[PDB]
């Protein structure tokens, strides 16, 4: 598609970030509310989830199980709500400074970014092990993915860079990716294909696996594209943080 969908939420602000699980249910940090909403596919009205004392969310991600994950940037903690419950979880993060993304794989694993202190942490599942995954040379990660196959991406926003980590290796790959200006959000589907949120040049650029030949994503409008995910289906999810409103693209 070439035409972008606004979503239909309602009192947003400043949006933060956004995750879509596999019903296609948008769940979204409205970071200037200290709220996380919730919006099943094909609905026009939201319901607000029973996180407490939220401060500023800045990121959020989604499980099989339906578990929320999100970065509760205000308090220097990450907590997660299985679905159904009004009780959140703080997860065992220690030494955290500020996270600024979240990602969960589908084995359960966490991985945040930790901004104050420039590195990239996870927490295997059940295990509650924290560990620094070894990226080298970063400076303000601002957001997280991780694809299929176990690979971690970051948006190394202070050196205009995204910069991806294979599972349990050594080697960090540098995006050849041309003309980005200080990354905000990262996301990969299932075919490898990254799509970036770029606050310099106000737009959303994707880099399929394999590619020096990005495309900008053909959306208009944006001021301060903050977040980003794509569903199973291809479609786009873009944070509008300075319109206060959640865009989408269909493939």
């Amino acid at each position: 598609s070439n035409t972008q969908t606004v979503l239909p939420w309602t009192g947003l602000n400043t949006p933060s970030g956004v995750a879509v699980d596999s019903a296609g249910t948008v769940y979204v940090t409205d970071h200037g509310n200290n709220r996380v909403v919730k919006l099943a596919a094909g609905s026009n009205t939201q319901t607000v989830l029973p996180f407490t004392g939220l401060n500023t969310p800045s990121g959020v991600a989604v499980d099989s199980a339906g578990t929320v994950y999100v970065t509760d940037h205000g308090n220097n903690r990450v907590v997660k709500l299985a679905a159904g419950s009004n009780t959140q979880t703080v997860l065992p993060w220690t030494g955290l400074n500020t996270p600024s993304g979240v990602a969960v794989d589908s084995a359960g694993t966490v991985y945040v970014t930790d901004h104050g202190n420039n590195r990239v942490v996870k927490l295997a599942a059940g295990s509650n092990t924290q560990t620094v995954l070894p990226f080298t040379g970063l400076n303000t990660p601002s957001g997280v993915a991780v694809d299929s196959a176990g690979t971690v991406y970051v948006t190394d926003h202070g050196n205009n860079r995204v910069v991806k980590l294979a599972a349990g290796s050594n080697t960090q790959t540098v995006l050849p990716w041309t003309g980005l200006n200080t990354p905000s959000g990262v996301a990969v589907d299932s075919a490898g294909t990254v799509y970036v949120t770029d606050h310099g040049n106000n737009r959303v650029v994707k880099l399929a696996a394999g590619s020096n030949t990005q495309t900008v994503l053909p959306f208009t409008g944006l001021n301060t594209p903050s977040g980003v995910a794509v569903d199973s289906a291809g479609t786009v999810y873009v944070t509008d943080h300075g319109n206060n409103r959640v865009v989408k693209l269909a493939a």
